[PDB]
């Protein structure tokens, strides 16, 4: 009961119990919601990962890259929800970029295979869902994707940034689409969120350079934000998302929320 | 009770059941908050108007631009909710610009001395209003004020939108301050209101052509906004501060949430 | 002689006389600049085309999705230019969305492979030419590329909008490459320009609906715009493109310059 | 003779050789412009100062709060340029903040009082200074304001940055007016420049921790800069003040073109 109370809600995203999804699924359940998660590859490790979670939820496979998949989808959930039954919510908090278009790999040398990839899981499949769902989704519904701010460009994010301008760019189409659904949609973008990948990252798994740019960058979010950021804490940001899925911001959409403790809203 | 159970929130800016602030302190105590109200010349129109609010509010006389007000703002408020007691929101929903800043009366021709004041009562209060509240303020507090959107030009609200981009920058700075309390500061962007100056000026009170223009931009407005904007409803602006106001945005300051139907994301 | 005397320059992009490119090659030659162009498919009318420019200019193949004509593309222009001679200036003007990713073909409907194709022809190619040419370009130099404000989804436009909110990511990365070789890296975002193509949407090739929204949204853009726009002259962009190649810029890179008539400044 | 040959311009904002303006008017001399002067309270030493300028240019009193010099300017320049003759561009690069505002002097403990002579002599100048000379003005003339990127909040900057973002309002809306006359009104955003008073409030004229942070504030400037930013050298800035008063920027108006290395495109 709470924020999210009879909503029910799909989250994409979970891979481990540090995934940001994971802590919007779980604050979703503490807030009421009825949720459907989709996983990716590894369902066997994402159900185990859930099985955490305060209340059970089907697990629903979603290769976002698999067009059967997609094509499927609405009718998984549909089974999963029961007939008659629509979604209100839709998480996307997904993206990859393969290695090339990150870190120290120079940014030129990213093969277009690569970016192309990656622009198709973190910024083409929030168009891909929404197709998929809007259909079974209720007026009122709230579709909700991962962005980190790439409105200017950083160290070692390289492709992925761009991958998130695109998303930025999707979202804003998607809310065109999802407006004759009484659907709205908006990205939350978070600060730097110490999940694995980017442990790794700073560890120097894709070059030393990127991780002293990274550990550099994250420090400066926390000086910048004005409340602070603390990136081994993704719950402010689960909150934001369960935020948008709420019915408290209802006049927001294609639109981007900023749950990055104000750090994009100062300089130094 | 609910989003804002137990929240002590401070509502300035009624001065009609139109107010924009009216719907902001119904909401506020539809979702459990407790409040004190600031109003400005006619408390007893003002204090006539609150009796309708949902529930009583201690209301106490603020005129922004008198610093005695200010100077004693914070003890008459801790009277009003006891000793011991601080706020937990406040609500800055003020504005103001001398009719030579704005409508038909040419953008060249406002005399710096209107322009000023509206300046001040419409951007700098801001700072005031938090300087005053601040030292009265509990962690994990929220300061919320009106904006619109002025990061471009438009017909009519001329020194209005120049006011506006202060505000935004003022916002940014007071965010900085609050963050030193652990209180958020932001500003809700809302579409136009017909409230009744919005009406007013439609009905050609500043000029026809202002009139004209103003109507234009509302039309545009709704027609933009993918979920549509409704100018005749302050409910979701009202929710949207709110969710400001709520535990639910936690890591978003210095920043403008965006009530406005998702018209600022499209360009037709 | 003139603004761009001494300086050699590529511009890529020519395909008729209404390209975009043309105009910018024509003001680059009329202004002292020494062009090399690169044509994409149809070598002999570009050739042909290209006659008409106040002055000869080497014309060589390049198909940005093919790797060895990017792999060659440094050493053919040394060719034409001269060895130890570099280039001061780089135009990238080109661009390419699949009917399927704009117009009434519905935003969802596009398929990734059009999409990506798209985004590697409009946005990725912006780096490729970046990679190919910066080894020989002098310091001092300046590449730009063509851009449509995607800051605001608009209608019809759809995926092409999507590309360039990617291609103004890629730019601010390409920036940071380019900056180790003193070579600012920029963006013109253009108004509307009726080019064949844009007069053919117009006419309704990408369907009626998408005709009459484009044709709203080249007569709002003149509206909005305080200096007015007209969409049938390329020349205000080609000379903004030509101040961005010239050394009156020296400070801007990663940047985007509006030429536009100020439409992006105003909101009606 | 060369980019700006047989303009007549109105330069304002010299105080000392190192103001921002002085490089202006120089470079402008040096491209072939003959200039008008205006010069606030220490006529005599500006006429000193700017006699090391390539050229003779009259110097006319122009004080932006003295409604009798706004009022009496337009038949001065027409004294100083010649009856029948008109201005070609015009040059804001005034700015003022009182101590109060700025600095260690906390946000907010600036009276308003002082705030409002900030924003009337930073800000409203602007459009004082449009109004004034609009009519003497050419078609295709161009009027340019200094600007510093408010759109985050910054250390010690303070009201000053508040000023810069109504400044920035206030330029779409000059825009707006300037269109009328087939005149563009535009922004530079500088980078910091080592001022005199930029150099005093390094050593700490506005308190030891405001210095501190406005050294860390030019050192990350230069680090984010992809070519670099030298806040010893006004000369790119004068030069990009000189494309916008060129016919090389025809299409941008109500903007700001950011001549600050390119900083602001990066966020580490
Ligand atoms: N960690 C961070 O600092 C930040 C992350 N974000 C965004 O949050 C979102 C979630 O990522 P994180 O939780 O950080 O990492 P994560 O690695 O835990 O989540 C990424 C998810 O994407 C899924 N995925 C990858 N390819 C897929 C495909 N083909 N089909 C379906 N799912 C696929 C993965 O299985 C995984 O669940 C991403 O969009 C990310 O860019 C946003 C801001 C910051
Ligand atoms: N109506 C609209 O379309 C929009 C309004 N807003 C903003 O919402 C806020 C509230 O305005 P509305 O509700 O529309 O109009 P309103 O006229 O109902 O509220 C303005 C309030 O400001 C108060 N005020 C004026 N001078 C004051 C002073 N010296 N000291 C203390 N209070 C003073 C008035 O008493 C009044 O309560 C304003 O900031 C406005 O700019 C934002 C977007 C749109
Ligand atoms: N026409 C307009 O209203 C606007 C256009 N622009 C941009 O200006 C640029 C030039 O386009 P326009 O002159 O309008 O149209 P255009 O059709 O004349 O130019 C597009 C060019 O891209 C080239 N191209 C396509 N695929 C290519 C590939 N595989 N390799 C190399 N070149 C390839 C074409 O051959 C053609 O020369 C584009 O980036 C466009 O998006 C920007 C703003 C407005
Ligand atoms: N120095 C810097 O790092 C940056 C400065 N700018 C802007 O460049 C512009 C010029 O300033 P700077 O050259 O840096 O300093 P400056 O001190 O050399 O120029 C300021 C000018 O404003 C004039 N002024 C002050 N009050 C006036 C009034 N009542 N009437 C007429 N003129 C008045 C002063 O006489 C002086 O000539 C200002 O707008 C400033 O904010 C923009 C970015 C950076």
């Amino acid at each position: 009961t709470g924020l999210l109370d009879g909503k029910r809600i799909l989250v994409s995203g979970i891979i481990t119990d540090s995934s940001v999804a994971f802590h919007i699924a779980r604050v979703a359940q503490e807030q009421g919601a009825q949720l459907v998660l989709t996983g990716f590859d590894r369902l066997r490790l994402i159900q185990r990962i859930t099985d955490r979670l305060p209340a059970k939820a089907p697990l629903l496979e979603l290769d976002v890259q698999n067009e059967e998949h997609l094509a499927s989808l609405a009718g998984r959930v549909t089974e999963a929800i029961g007939a008659g039954n629509k979604l209100d919510g839709v998480v996307h908090s997904i993206g990859f970029m393969p290695q090339t278009g990150m870190g120290i790999n120079p940014f030129f040398d990213a093969p277009y295979a690569d970016v192309s990839k990656g622009i198709h899981i973190s910024a083409y499949s929030y168009a891909s869902m929404a197709k998929a769902l809007l259909p079974i989704m209720n007026p009122g519904g709230s579709i909700v994707g991962m962005d980190f701010d790439p409105s200017r460009a950083m160290p070692a994010y390289n492709w992925m940034t761009v991958a998130k301008s695109a998303l930025e760019s999707v979202n804003r189409f998607v809310a065109r689409e999802a407006g004759k659904y009484g659907v709205r949609s908006n990205l939350v973008a978070a600060g730097p969120i110490r999940t694995l990948a980017m442990s790794a990252i700073v560890g120097g798994a894709l070059g030393e350079e990127a991780g002293a740019q990274i550990q550099l960058l994250e420090e400066g979010w926390d000086q910048r934000a004005p409340i602070g950021w603390n990136m081994k804490d993704a719950t402010p940001v689960a909150k934001t998302v369960c935020a948008l899925l709420s019915d408290w911001l209802p006049a927001t959409t294609g639109d981007i929320i900023y749950a990055d403790g104000g750090a994009h809203t100062q300089l130094l």
